[PDB]
Order: structure tokens, then sequence, then C-alpha cells
């Protein structure tokens, strides 16, 4: 059996090839001691990855080696990994196959770089890098699919036309589940609030995660929390302090949509499947339109696949099969995309063998 | 059984012979990867042909391997009828007899390149190769008749006498449905449309298809859509959005009498059919006059018909039976007149069969 | 003295008549406000222009209204509305005005051009001007086939004494834009980020930076996958030093490639053999020897000996090519028209604001 660990900019997820949900799901943090004890409490282990290094704040100095999918260190992303393997997983790299996940649009020198670790430090027997929402495609039970992804670092937008990703449209907003926390801290400090902590940042985190919705028209629904409490939604802090949430809750996700609502004047992710449809072909267009499938934590949000569905309907033909797939798994998807084709007895001969790799080397991926 | 596969520059027709229609009918086209791969969707078969090739232009490179009758690229060719056996009518060549087609003075080696390709690859027990025009008159009940075969890239007159087309006489135009088509997506894009992708033409080639006509006067007609939204023609795009086709709808069929339109200065289809007429002996001229066959995809314009009707009494003096027919079936007479040449008890005894062919090599026609 | 504008859908240059070089540069640009949404220093404006409007695009979409034609009047007016005022600060009122089109621009639009240039402007007189009629004038030369390439238009263009011949023009779509989305794809493929309009921006220029075409494209795929020297670093506005590399070849072949995003379109060698070939025999002579190209997307590096071995091949050995390329080439129009404005004997050639009152729209 093989390993998949998708290297998520918020969440980074692990397990095998084979098993439906991922088996170590976890921050895709690297945690340093900022003074190297002798002992327990002190602050004793040379880094510290996942929910452990994030508890232990008071300790540590906290480091995410992947910002918009695109890995910007390698010497925290590596040291994941060996907790990934003897930590996590809790195997050793050299027996089973790994399957890692790379951003739609991911650097070569990356990718060559990821190769050459794997295969090294820690001599994965056989492994093969892939595109995330190509693999989110995979688990929507497609070969064509024009899917927009949103994690916690990065949205992607990428038009597959029969299993071939057309790369003239992969298409992008920098705004996802991260910034889309920013922003409610921003919006219920200007309510009144502080939030202020990191602490705080994961009550503000999953306010937007549980509270946060799109709304069907943004305008009318601004004047509907005018005229309503409907709306507003009480919450439970840590404190037992209840606090309450309304237009906000619907001003939050509509980053996705209306982005220069952070100053992050782009276009919305309406305007962007639309955009990478047309710089398309045009009957791979009108399956594009008919295979829209939604990926990533921060497409989970109430009323987006129907908003979704609102918009393409007005911006695609008007006679024409708009359809978006939103799956129900979606946070989690790219690792289901994984695990399936590391499974796939197909693709047992497109993994990177260790033999190609000694005779070829890294630049072959 | 036998087969027969008039074999068009852009449609290609099929089947049996003794059928009333074209089992198969596709267009010319074969499809190479632009880099093939091995698995589902990505390229694994090393050619795609006519109606799937289409959906998959966005992965491959197309070529429509037919000019005006007559193959530019054997390759792709050899690789069609390998098509229409395997995969359209479902067949082995070896059981079959196969009559194919050639365009009105198709030259010889072109032939002999076919005659060879069929007994020697596809080594079908009898095989034939017919003159498109004279296969009409066949499928019209003459011996006799002055045939225009207009089609998507060849209009070819023939004045064909007791059986035979006369070859000094074979008079020839070289604008035709395509060069009609992208006439009429830059006359659509004159009044304001953006029709620029295949598929935007194909819109625009199915408009020439559907809502257009040859005007009977050119005048009375362009004055009156300037007035009357009679001429007008909405039509539903595969975008939904109902469009309206005004004067376009017959200044591009006039291309066909006026081809100075385009900037070509040949003369029109009326005057050559006349003047083809007019290359033939004076005794016989009555007859091709009594006797114009109208066959191809292009003489089903509305209005064609009964304009050449017009043009031709009026480019006589009066009194003179001039006759056009133009079937029902005109963009398939060529089949159906293959289907009648192939069941011919008598024919039989004409078929090039594969052992004079071994006997006497390609060059026997 | 007159006034000239040079109208694109990248950038609109105006100026007057007389002046050598552009006296205003804008892109052309509008954004209309996704709210109601006041620039604390200004009053609640209807239409932030040009480099205004993507200066504040979070309130106020980019349309751009020509795409070398035009479409949209509600933006269009907005930037005739930018150029005599915020730019130039001059009022339309008194100055005689020359516009230009690009080749092959249709009767409707220009009527209408006409009608707001004398009415909500007013301008005692307006010219529009056919760009490679101009860019042939500002080259110093009677006779020649042009050439211009931009972001959003290419033409082939011949001219003869003084005057182009229309049906013989070809636009070519397949244009600056198109090669600006391309570089887009493939940086992203090497692994940049580059997609957003934002990075468009970026990804345009580093395409006027740094990007060529190389004579010969069998053995530039060979340098391209395997010699150092492809690459070139670059700091986009934000400060992440980059590398470009290969794509600098593997961008601008479109225009001689069109297939290689599947549009498969004639390249500009070809359009331009085939344009001569809009033209008769022997007549053809200093259409070969004078070709003039035009525009922005002929600055590109490498083209001009590329395209005259391209043309060449295409052609009887005997013509004499020449092709000139001017390196003031994105204002070749506007100097066709400043200069040509400023002659003499132009004088009776401007549309008056009287006989526009006379024969209504109907004189452009």
């Amino acid at each position: 059996a093989a390993l998949v660990i998708d290297n998520g900019s918020g969440m980074c997820k692990a397990g095998f090839a084979g098993d439906d949900a991922p088996r170590a799901v976890f921050p895709s943090i690297v945690g340093r001691p900022r003074h190297q004890g002798i002992m327990v409490g002190m602050g004793q282990k040379d880094s510290y990855v996942g929910d452990e290094a994030q508890s232990k704040r008071g300790i540590l100095t906290l480091r995410y080696p992947i910002e918009h999918g695109i890995v910007t260190n390698w010497d925290d992303m590596e040291k994941i990994w060996h907790h990934t393997f003897y930590n996590e997983l809790r195997v050793a790299p050299e027996e089973h196959p790994v399957l890692l996940t790379e951003a739609p649009m991911n650097p070569k020198s990356n990718r060559e770089k990821m190769t050459q670790i794997m295969f090294e430090t820690f001599n994965v027997p056989a492994f093969y890098v892939s595109i995330q929402a190509v693999l989110s495609l995979y688990s929507s039970g497609r070969t064509t699919g024009i899917v927009l992804d949103s994690g916690d670092g990065v949205t992607h937008v990428v038009p597959i036309y029969a299993g071939f990703s057309l790369p003239h449209a992969i298409l992008r907003i920098d705004l996802a589940g991260r910034d889309l926390t920013d922003y409610l801290m921003k919006i219920l400090s200007e309510r009144g609030y502080s939030f202020s902590t990191t602490a705080e940042r994961e009550i503000v985190r999953d306010i937007k995660e549980k509270l946060c919705y799109v709304a069907l028209d943004f305008e009318q629904e601004m004047q509907t929390a005018a005229q309503s409490s409907s709306i507003e939604k009480s919450y439970e802090l840590p404190d037992g302090q209840v606090i309450t949430i309304g237009n906000e809750r619907f001003r939050a996700p509509e980053a996705l949509f209306h982005p220069s609502v952070l100053g992050l004047e782009s276009a919305g992710i309406d305007q962007t499947t639309y955009n990478s449809i047309m710089k398309c072909d045009v009957d791979v267009r009108k399956e594009l339109y008919g295979n829209i499938v939604m990926s990533g934590g921060t497409t989970m949000f109430p009323g987006i696949a129907e908003r979704m569905q609102k918009e393409i309907t007005a911006l695609a033909p008007s006679s024409m099969k708009v359809k978006i797939i939103a799956p129900p798994e979606r946070k989690y998807s790219v690792w289901i995309g994984g695990s399936i084709l590391a499974s796939l007895t197909t693709f047992q001969q497109m993994w990177i063998s260790k033999q190609e790799y000694d005779e070829s080397g890294p630049s072959i991926v």
C-alpha cells in the first residue's frame, strides 16, 4: 500500500492509498523553540509539526513552508514529513510509495526539489507529485471539469478537458480561508470587538467556518440584515460570553466573488470561471459549463454552489447546461484525489520509480 | 452486399450498396495528438477520425485532407477508410465490394493512389471509383444531363450525354460551401458579431445551413431587407441569445452568382451552366438545356433551383425548354447513385476485381 | 493649433499639431462603480478613468471601450472626456481635434463618433484617421503595404498615392493581449503566479521588456531546452525577483505560428504575402519594397530578421524586400497625425463644426 500527503497552506493531509478519509489531517506548521531546553515543558524537541506546535505557542516560533501552494521553504516542509512519517502516519518512508500534492501551476524547481528530497532524505521506493484541482476532478468522477479550488492559501480554476488541464486558462485569485478570517477579524473589530490574538484568530476562523455564508444577492441581503435580526446568530466564545454576528456573516465569504472588499481588486470566482472557460476552445467550454466542480474548505460556505449556479447561468449562454457539482467532502477531495490515484492499478505504471530516479535524476518530473 | 463511400471534401458518405440513404455520414477530418498520452482522455488513440476528432480538436490537430474533391494527404485518407469500415459501418473491408468517388475530372495519379490503397491495405474483393456528377445523373434517372455538383469544396458543371460525362466541357468555379461560410463570417462581423473560433464559425456555417436563401432579384430583396422584417430571421444560438440575421441571408448566397463579392473574378454559376452547354456540340445542347441536374449540398439552398431556372431562361431568349432538376436528396445523390451502380446485376461485371488488380496493377483506370 | 488623438484599446495618445512627441498617453479603460465610493478628496465621480480606473478597481470594474473598434459609448465618451480635461487641461470648444481608428473601422460607429464630438464636446473641427495610413505618412513614404500590430489589433494595409485600398486590409484579432495571456500560461506552468488582472498588468510588461523572436524555430527549440542562457531575472512590483526564460521566444512565435494557442490563423508573413496578393502583379514592386509596420506589438526584437526570411520564402525571389522599422513605433500613428494636421494643405480636409450641422453625422 502507498502514501498520500496533501501539503496544504493551512492543513496538510496524509495517509495511505485506498482509505476514504485522510489519515493525518494537521496544520502545515513547523514550530521551533525560541530557547531549547534539557527537559519536558521547557522546549526540548528541535521542531514540532501539527497541532502540538500550535498548542505550544508559549515556547515556539511557528512557520508554514507553503504559501499559495508554492512551497517557499524546504527545510520546514522536509521536517514536517520526518514527523508525517515517524510521528503522524507512524511509518517508515522507504517502505511505502508516496504521492504528494502540488498546486495547479506549481514551480518546476519546487517540483524537482520535492523530487530530490523524497527519494533521498526519505528514500521512498516510489513517488509522484500531483496537481491539486486535477485530483479533486478525480474525486468528482470526471475526465472533464472546470474545477475551482480554494484552500487555506490558494484559489485556482482549471479547465480539465479529457484529463488534460488546459494551462492557457488556469486561473487564480490569491484569496482563501486564511485571508477570509482576517476579513472577519476586521469587520468584527469594526462592529466593536477586541479580537486580536492568534487564539482569537481561531475564534474568528471558527465563526467563519460555521456562521459565514454567501448571500444570493449582496445588496438585498444587507438591508435584510438591517431590517431583521434573522441573520443575527449567537456564538458562545471560550469565554462563555455570547456574542452576536449579523451582516458580517455574508460579507466575510463574499471576498470570494467581490475580492476588492479586502482591497484585493481582482475579478471574482464567478468571473474567473467564465474567463477560464472562454480562453478554452468551444466544445471544451460546453462541458466545462456543465462540469464546474468545487474544491477546498473555503468552497464550503452555505449558498456557494447555488450562488455559483446563479451567476454562471447569467454569465454563460442562457441555453447552456450550467452545472456546478460541489463535493460534500470538499475540504479533502484533493487527498481523495491522491489516495484513489495511488490505488489505481493503471496508475501503477505512472509512479516515478527509484530506478528512473537513479538512472535519470530529479529532472524527469 | 457491396459498399459505397462518397468521400466529400467536408462530409464523407458511406454505406452498403442497395440501401436508399447513407449509413455512415461524417466530416472528412483525421486528428492526430499534439502529444499523445497513455491513459483515458489524454490522446490514447494515435488518430481520431470524423465526429470523434471534432469533439476532441482541443488536444488534437485536425486537417481536412480533401480539397475540391481531390485528396491532398493520403495518410489521413487511408485512415478515413480504415475508420468507416471498423468504426462507422462496423465491417471488415476484405468481406466487401467497395465503391468510392472521385470528383469530375479527378487526376489519375490521385485515382491510382486510391486504387492501390484499397487492394493492398484493405484487400477488398471488389472496388470501383466513380465520377461524382455521372453518379448523380444515374440517381436522377437520366442517361444525359448537365450536372452542377456543388458542395462543401467544389462546384463542377458536367454535360452528360448517353452515360458519358463530356470531359472537355466540365466547367469549374472555385468558390463553394466553405468559401460561402467564411464570407458570411465577415458579413456577420460587419453587422456586429464576433464569431471567430472554429465553433463560433460552426454557428456561421449552420446559419447558412438554416436561414439563408438565394434571392430572385438581388435589388428588390436588398431594399425589402432595409424596410420590412420579413427578410429578417431570428436565430437561437448555442448561446440562447436570439439574434437576427437580415440582408446577409441572401448576399452570402449571391457569391455563387457574383463571385466578385469575395474578389473572385470568375463567372457566376448560372453563367458557367450556360457556358458549359455552349462548350458542347450544337444539337445535344437543347437536351442539356432540358436536363440541367443540380447535385451537392450547396444546391440545397432555398431559391437556388428556381433562380437557375430564372437565369438560364433569361440567359436564353424565352421560348426554349430549360429545366433544372435539383433532387431532394442532392447532397447524397452521388452516394445513392453508387448504391444503384454497385447493386446493378449487369454492372457486376464492371467492378475492379481483386484478381485483375494483382495481375495487372493499379493503372487500369 | 490642432489636436490629435490615437485611440487604442491599450493606449490612447493625444496632443497637438506641430509637436514631434505625444502630449497625452493613457490606457483606454474606465471603471463604473460596483458601489457608491468616496475616494476621500474627490466627490462622487461617475467614472474613474484610465490610470484611475485601475487605481481604484475595487470599487469600479474595468472595461475597454474600443477593442480597436468602438463598442461602448459611456466608457468611450469618458475617454475623450479624460484627454482634453485632466490630461491636456484644454477645452474641446477651442481645438480642431483629430482622432484615430484602427484600419477597417465601420460605418455606424464612426457616425456616432462624429456625433458625440460635435455635441457633448462641441469641438470646432474634427477628423478621424486610419491608423496605418498615418503610420506610412509618419514614415515619409508615398506607397507600400503596412502592418499594424497592437494589444487588440493587427492589420495589413496596402497604401498607394496616400490611400489605403480598403478591401484588401486584413485585421488579425490574435494580437498582444493574446500574447500576454499566453506568456501568462507559461510562466505559471513553470510555477509563477501571474494570472490576476493585476498580474496581467505585470505579464504585459515582462513581455514588452524581455521577449524576442528568433530566426529559426528548430534551433531555438534546441537552445531553450538545453542551455542556461534563456533566463533573465526580474523584480515584479511586489519584490519577488522571478526568472523568465524560453517563453521569451515561445510567446511572439505565436504571431508566426498562431496555432500555439490553437487559433489556427495564418501567420503575419502569410497574411502580408496574401495582402500583397490582394493586389495586382508588377505593381507589387515597392509594396514589397516599402513595407512599413506599426503599433505596439511590432516592438519585439527579432521579428524583422525573422519576417524578411519568412516572407521571402513565400515569394518570387526578385521582389525587393524592404521592411522599415522606426524606434518610436507605438506613436507612429500619432506622428502621422500631428505633422499632417500642421501641414497647411490639410486645413480644407478637416470636418468643420459648421459642415457637421448641415450634413449631420453622415459627413464622417
